[PDB]
């Protein structure tokens, strides 16, 4: 009567140079990251993708325990996790593992530190660098759950690790989020872990009858939806990082203001508003296939930002007239309405963004997450 359902998964890439880990890097180094989970439960399964490299990539140890807050665990939590009954476990070329399960008090909102202790690793390094999340990098082999990190080589980035399932009873469901920056958390607090979809799932968690509802945010910072764009395109990685996903009942669409923001006239730009009003329908269709409701997120502002032509200004109002009104998608979360000032309707509330008038801030990432109907997850 149990069956696996996500908590937490982020979306896997090629790492770009520039986001590669610091010395002493991976390769015989030892790894601590922290995820935040949603939902809780008792029995869990790691995933980690090396579905971006194209050398074998081996795990020597991996340890989970609570995290503490920075680089420190409570180490009467550890656990190591096995790989048909191993410790070590090495990842084939472009493929995942997946943990044996493993019993672990696992609560709502509960922040996980996993230890690995790599042995040889690929260069070309699968990962999420938009982690908004502190990891920690020592040299050598040190997972004794004693290990001192508090010297640890701090990069802002996560690597290799792709997800957490845990065994529920049939209430139990996620909702997968695909996005770009604005949903992956550029302008949301580092180690707060306070992203849009992080402030949904504390709504959901408080929420009584939403309780057992997780949470799968599959944002990838400077995604697009069609080509180009940091990561695998949005249509290209659907599959795999929604369509697999375990427990999925609901699917959130808000994507595209890079494809948007890459057009250089307007021709180009009314191209790609018809191209993601495509995407949006091909990967609806494909959701509902599979039994999952699809709701979209309308495109935010965009005036003042770097982004701004008045010719991406009309592609986005194209693309959300659309998604308001062809009654397409299962629902809309209007963020547009949520995040645009009243008195400049145009451009983002100057309070709630970050800036750069394309990312919102903290405050924002609150705002957008309040105004979802939690009515939209029943059952
Ligand atoms: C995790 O993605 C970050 C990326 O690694 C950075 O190089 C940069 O990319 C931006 C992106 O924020 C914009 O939305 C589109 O234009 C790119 O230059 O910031 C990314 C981030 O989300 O932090």
């Amino acid at each position: 009567s149990k069956s696996w359902v996500g908590t937490w998964a982020t979306a896997p890439q090629l790492v770009e140079p520039r986001n590669m880990p610091p010395a002493p890097g991976l390769t015989n180094s030892t790894l601590r990251q922290v995820v935040c989970v949603s939902i809780g439960g008792k029995q869990l399964q790691f995933r980690f993708s090396n579905r971006f490299s194209k050398s074998p990539v081996t795990m020597k140890t991996v340890h989970i325990a609570v995290s503490k807050g920075g680089s420190e665990i409570e180490p009467s939590t550890s656990k190591e996790l096995t790989f048909n009954g191993q410790p070590d476990v090495t990842m084939e070329p472009g493929k995942a593992v997946i943990s044996d399960p493993i019993s672990f008090n696992l609560k709502p909102r509960m922040l996980v530190a996993i230890t690995i202790s790599f042995g040889e690793t690929s260069p070309d390094v699968t990962g999420h660098p938009g982690s908004r999340t502190t990891s920690y990098l020592l040299a050598g082999d040190q997972s004794s759950p004693d290990a001192d990190f508090s010297q640890a080589v701090k990069t802002d980035h996560w690597y290799v690790i792709n997800g957490i399932d845990l065994m529920a009873q049939k209430r139990a469901a996620a909702i997968a989020i695909l996005g770009n920056s604005i949903t992956d958390g550029r302008g949301s607090g580092t180690n707060k872990q306070d992203r849009w979809p992080d402030e949904l799932a504390l709504r959901l968690l408080k929420n009584k009858r939403t309780r057992d509802i997780g949470v799968l945010n599959m944002g990838i910072g400077g995604n697009c939806v069609l080509h180009g764009g940091l990561g695998p395109t949005a249509l290209s990685r659907f599959n795999r990082d929604i369509l697999k996903q375990h427990g999925v009942r609901w699917l959130i669409i808000f994507e595209g203001v890079n494809d948007i923001g890459g057009t250089p006239d307007k021709e180009a730009a009314d191209k790609v508003a018809q191209g993601l009003i495509a995407a949006y329908d091909k990967m609806i269709d494909e959701a509902h296939a599979k039994g999952i409701k699809v709701y979209g997120g309308t495109i935010t502002p965009i005036k003042k930002s770097f982004y701004y032509k008045d010719y991406r200004e009309t592609a986005r109002q194209t693309v959300n007239k659309w998604i308001r009104t062809s009654g397409h998608f299962d629902a809309v979360i209007d963020f547009d309405k949520a995040m645009r000032n009243p008195k400049d309707t145009l451009t983002l509330r100057p309070e709630a963004q970050s800036g750069d008038y394309l990312h919102p801030n903290e405050l924002g990432y609150r705002i957008m997450a309040g105004a979802i109907d939690l009515s939209l997850f029943k059952e």
